[PDB]
RNA sequence: AGUCUUGGAGGUAGAGCACUGAUUGGACUAGGGGCCCCUACCGGGUUACCGAAUUCAGUCAAACUCCGAAUGCCAAUGACU
């Protein structure tokens, strides 16, 4: 079941952590999009950075 | 590296008096210097003090603990980079 992510604001003025999660989820600029399956893992990665991101499920 | 699951040391935010104090509301007031009388007599009790207790709280604890989080730390398995 992919779904879609989305990098709606900017990563400057935000702790190490956050910056690091984003990264890792694959997004480098804002407006960016990227396609996962779903999974707890993910779930949880979208839970740490939510006010960053927007999620819709195809 | 980030996330999920499982395991593990810890005594703080809170709360509380089980322990230590703080103490006071005050008790508990012995028993004494002393007070009524002293003591011409020791003291009967206050003791107007000490302070042995003890009294039931009330709180109180940056150096009190029967109790105790959220997060952070330390290792193990899938994803993700």
């Amino acid at each position: 079941a992919k779904l879609e992510i989305t990098l709606k604001r900017s990563v400057i003025g935000r702790p190490e952590d956050q910056r690091v999660t984003v990264r890792t989820l694959g997004l480098k600029k804002t407006n960016q999009t990227v396609v996962h399956e779903d999974n707890a893992a993910i779930r949880g990665m979208i839970n740490k950075v939510s006010h960053l991101v927007s999620v819709k499920e195809q």
